[PDB]
DNA sequence: CCACCCCAACA
DNA sequence: CAAA
DNA sequence: CCACCCCAACA
DNA sequence: CAAA
DNA sequence: CCACCCCAACA
DNA sequence: CCACCCCAACA
């Protein structure tokens, strides 16, 4: 029975190079990880209200009342790139490469180990002894038939660690539960009242109670025993490790210079506007850079912090990615943001229960948008715009002051084009389902790759119950034996990749390492300390061109 | 546009004991889906811990 | 004996 | 159109 | 003797 | 992806 | 030994 | 079941 090992550990990354330039890449990793006794063995359906937050007039951006329910399951999540890669890889991956895809992914999981704890030590001081039971249970619950929801942790940054030497935890799996909201509007400090912050009973009709003993099988594991998932194939759309700046202004032929400088300080100069020949899509007799027609709308102008509502009501409406144009509209261009802790980033060696992220800011440039530059004109599009006959970014809208129309503005025309969220090093996402809708998103701004079909089939883990001399069900509180244990998790995950190529003269931008300095990109950062801490920052990948018209 | 039955379209002159019968068209559609759903925006994903 | 505004989803 |  | 920013729609 |  | 909320990507 | 800082002294 117990004796001999049931798996091997690789957290290596293989690297095959085929014939013209398709490489595939093959990352493993083997994180050994703890789980604990659930608390309960019971299914939960708990709810939260928070009225200290709700209660105010302006907290509204605050609400965090759902209508959840607790499985005494355990989940395992590595749907993660720092799980797949390290500083280097990612390196030499967005680095060289052109674009990427994704393949397989097989799981696997050995070299279970459970134990039990006595907690002795009266006729001393404490002790808490530690032993074996042999004889122990782990269910281990795969759900591909995705029955049940998806929960991608990678969400609430609960995953798998990443630094493979060092012992990780699972994710309890919960999921969302039928409700429903009212919640009104208010500012600051407003008078009158709310009205009405109520929560919602049983929507005998929303109802979905889902039960893992139920729906999906589980495999007993003891001791010598192994589990393992088949090679699930992807079937994605590639992910393009290059970044565009052809802006509506860098699309086509630029104007013909009939004067050129005559040495370094001297710029040239075009021909008589309303002279000029071209063509444009406004009723005036001179073209311009602005004026004038182009293949299609760079980058769409998204509403920024809206607010829409429904039956849970709030909530953000999102943005797909876009610069932060030289105003840093940072909010606008829905430049992201992340919030992790140690097992996942952090000063591995800092302190305070305070968080940690690193706004991300697309390179998708000449797409974003300023809103520091807005501008609509009227009929007869007299350029010397007279302000009657303008709407700028500080014209009032509503009555309020601060509040502008850019705030409100929508501008998703059947001629708008835009590059696809990239993915984030660390932290970021990978995979993601997609929402069983007849019709559905463009993308998910929540992860660079949305299977086409079905989707990898949930991994979740748990302690099978040990129990004692004593059990009559019949019993308010039953008592159990203090149970926890250890299982190694292993991973393939598959990608097949091109080479770019060189096309300019220029060269061009890239991820290095610099000394030591204080600036971003500076080893240190990453190496580890005295000690041994580590820190994992996330990086860029997407540095370089790709002349989008 | 003007158009004109007794001009682009056959007319089959039934009298008593005339059956009138077209052919099986076949559909080329998408199904249609006989559930509701109901999951929001704050109820699509990993609720808090 | 119904196929993409005609003969003609031709035969 | 990134595999085949 | 023009195919998806190279060789190379390869042969 | 609802047929095949 | 993971395919589209079951058996069952059936065999 | 150890070969030239990866897959792979490949099979």
């Amino acid at each position: 029975g117990v004796g001999v090992s049931t798996g091997s550990y690789d957290n290596q990354t293989h690297y095959r190079f085929l014939g013209d330039g398709w490489v595939e890449i093959t990352a493993l990793a083997t994180r050994l990880v703890h789980l604990n006794m659930p608390k309960s063995e019971n299914y939960c359906r708990i709810r939260v209200h928070n009225t200290t937050d709700t209660s105010v007039k302006g907290n509204m951006a605050k609400d965090d009342a759902h209508e959840q329910i607790w499985t005494p399951w355990s989940l395992v999540d590595a749907n993660a790139w720092g799980v797949w890669l390290q500083p280097s890889d990612w390196q030499y991956i967005c680095n060289t490469m052109s674009q990427l895809n994704l393949v397989s992914l097989d799981q696997e999981i050995f070299n279970v180990v459970l134990k039990t704890v006595t907690e002795q030590d009266s006729g001393g001081q404490a002790i808490k002894i530690y032993n074996n039971d042999l004889t122990a249970c782990m269910m281990v619950a795969v759900d591909s038939n995705n029955i049940l929801p998806y929960t991608p942790a990678a969400n609430s940054m609960e995953t798998l660690g990443f630094y493979p030497w060092k012992p990780t935890i699972a994710s309890p799996y919960r999921y969302y539960f039928c409700v429903d909201r009212d919640l009104s509007v208010t500012y600051e400090n407003q008078e009158g009242t709310i009205e009405h912050n109520v929560m919602g009973t049983p929507k005998g009709m929303n109802s979905q109670f889902f039960t893992i003993e139920n729906t999906q099988q589980i495999t007993l594991l003891r001791t010598g025993d192994e589990f393992a998932t088949g090679t699930y194939y992807f079937d994605t759309n590639p992910v393009k490790l290059t970044h565009t700046w052809q802006t509506n202004r860098q699309l086509g032929q630029p104007p013909l210079l009939s004067t050129f400088p005559e040495a370094d300080t001297d710029a040239g100069t075009l021909t008589a506007q309303g002279s000029r020949h071209g063509a444009t899509q406004m009723e005036v007799n001179w073209v311009s850079e602005a004026i004038r027609t182009r293949p299609a709308q760079v980058g769409f102008c998204q509403p920024h912090n809206d607010f829409e509502a429904s039956r849970a009501g709030p909530f953000a409406a999102p943005k797909v990615p876009a610069d932060v144009t030289q105003g840093m509209d940072r909010e606008a261009n829905g430049s992201v943001r992340y919030s992790y802790g140690k097992q996942h980033g952090e000063n591995w060696a800092a302190h305070g229960p305070a968080p940690e992220r690193y706004t991300w800011d697309e390179t998708n440039f000449g797409s974003g948008r300023d809103t520091r530059d807005g501008f609509i004109q009227s009929a007869p599009l007299v350029v010397p715009p007279p302000l009657n006959g303008i709407l700028t970014n500080a014209n009032p809208i509503g009555t309020k002051n601060d509040i502008h129309f850019s705030n409100v503005f929508n501008s998703y025309g059947p001629l708008t084009t835009f590059s696809h969220p990239s993915p984030v090093y660390p932290q970021g996402q990978i995979w993601d389902k997609e929402l069983d809708l007849e019709h559905k998103p463009r993308l998910h701004i929540t992860a660079p790759f949305v299977c086409k079909n079905n989707a990898p089939g949930q991994m979740l883990v748990r302690l099978g119950p040990n129990l004692t001399d004593q059990y009559d069900p019949n019993g308010a509180t039953l008592s159990r034996i203090v149970t926890y244990g250890t299982f190694f998790w292993k991973g393939k995950l598959t990608m097949r990749a091109k080479l770019r190529a060189n096309t300019t003269w220029n060269p061009v931008y890239q991820v290095s390492v610099e000394d030591n300095g204080n600036s971003y990109m500076s080893v240190t950062k990453w190496l580890p300390t005295a000690t041994g801490n580590m820190q994992s920052v996330p990086l860029i990948t997407r540095p370089v061109a790709r002349n989008t018209y």
